[PDB]
């Protein structure tokens, strides 16, 4: 049986039947035509003893038309559409996602253009910062559709010999972390959601360290005193949100965080997917609701974090995640209030652009607005998080780079410039107009 067609969301093939024969026979027809045996086995490259034991223009032998997969984009898109098995079955990825409407075309949410600009500059940073892997989601904020999703190492699904186990994990998917600093943005709507915060509130966050029982919370850079809240995000001021959540007490929190989908499932289909964990007290204990705060009491995977900032960038209502092409786009769900999402935004605006903000995840032509982030887990995970064009965002993105062995201070920092290329790349090839011009 004929597969469907798997495309990009252009009409780019992905995955391809091409014809292939089981040359079967019946051990009675080849039996009449034993002196033509040996003439077989030599043209099908087999040892002739090793076929007559196997049997007890040839008589017996017939074509059946089998079907296998080829991928022309190979290692691009490997973790997104996966592969078939000997026998054409659905296996890994969409392939195994869809195998029943396979087993009829279906156009994939990805742009394979967005995919070879992701899979490039996600490469090319592993190997300047000589990380062990990483992943790089789009999203379009407005559809909900995966519009890249690129992890390293990664494998050729037309050649697959000599397979390392790493090189299999779709990682954007499946690899639970830490947010840490990347959720601070949440912490911040329910704040501001609570009626008790301001943007430009204070708090005194000196000396940098904070101490809970035997626990002691450390900011990153230690050179504050008082910060308002955009200061606490460009800071990473871990002391600066832990004081906020003491104030608005941790449930606050953790329904923002839920509502946006962190450590929830997706929706999507997609095997091997994971959902992290976003924990839940009767009573918070003091220590788990600051680490909630900063990004460290919840492990959340790639696909999540890029859907949460999607949600945020539109305003604050939510639209379910595909991985197949959007043609009637669903209604979406208020998550934040529209109010709080916009004052978010602004802010993030700020950490990317304000003096002293994250520089380097500036996008030429734009105004961006993102979060950096370190995955404590020495080894460490950079992560970025963000959004572009402010003014009215299209794009949300997340970038995560494994452990960076060669980057010394400013480490956490190294996935900010990844976000500036690929999100400027990105906004280019769609055809988005600038919205920062002097």
């Amino acid at each position: 049986a004929h597969r469907g067609l798997i495309t990009d969301r252009n009409g780019e093939p992905l995955a391809v039947s091409t014809p292939v024969t089981t040359l079967w026979a019946n051990p009675k027809e080849l039996m009449t035509a034993k002196e033509r045996w040996p003439q077989l086995a030599a043209a099908l490259g087999q040892d002739t003893k090793l076929f007559a034991d196997r049997i007890e223009k040839v008589p017996g032998v017939y074509s059946i038309e089998e079907f296998r997969r080829f991928y022309p984009a190979g290692e691009v898109v490997a973790h997104a559409v996966g592969f078939t098995d000997v026998d054409d079955r659905g296996r890994e990825g969409i392939e195994l996602a869809f195998d029943e409407w396979l087993a009829k075309t279906l156009a994939l949410s990805i742009d394979l253009r967005l995919q070879y600009l992701a899979h490039r500059e996600l490469r090319n940073a592993l190997l300047e910062n000589g990380a062990k892997a990483g992943s790089l989601v789009i999203m379009d904020v407005k559809t909900g559709e995966i519009l890249a999703m690129t992890n390293q190492p990664t494998y050729n699904p037309n050649n697959r010999r000599n397979l390392q186990p790493a090189a299999m994990r779709n990682r954007a998917m499946i690899d639970v972390f830490e947010p840490g600093s990347t959720v601070k943005p949440f912490s911040m709507s329910a704040a501001l959601a609570s009626g008790r915060w301001k943007p430009s509130d204070i708090v005194d966050v000196y000396p940098g360290t904070l101490q809970i029982g035997r626990y002691t919370i450390r900011d990153v850079s230690r050179n504050s005193r008082q910060l308002d809240l955009t200061g606490i995000l460009i800071k990473s001021s871990n002391v600066g949100i832990s004081k906020i959540a003491f104030d608005i007490g941790a449930e606050s929190i953790y329904s923002v965080m839920q509502q946006v989908g962190l450590g929830q499932d997706t929706g999507l289909g997609f095997p091997g997917e994971r959902v992290g964990n976003l924990p839940n007290h009767r009573k918070w204990p003091k220590a788990e609701t600051a680490t909630l705060a900063y990004g460290y009491g919840l492990s959340v995977t790639a696909i999540q974090l890029a859907h949460a900032y999607a949600a945020l960038a539109n305003d604050g209502k939510s639209v379910p995640l595909s991985m197949t092409r959007v043609d009637r786009v669903p209604d979406g769900v208020q998550v934040i209030s529209p109010e709080v999402a916009s004052t978010v935004q602004g802010m993030l605006q700020q950490v990317v652009e304000a003096q002293g903000g994250v520089f380097r995840a500036q996008v030429p032509g734009y105004h961006a607005a993102g979060k950096s982030g370190t995955a404590r887990k020495n080894a460490y995970r950079s992560l970025f998080a963000g959004f572009a064009p402010a003014t009215d965002p299209r794009i949300a993105m997340v970038v995560v780079i494994d452990e960076p062995s060669k980057a010394g201070y400013f480490g956490g920092l190294v996935s900010a410039p990844v976000f500036s290329k690929v999100m400027a790349g990105a906004l280019r090839l769609m055809n988005v107009p600038p919205d920062n011009l002097p």
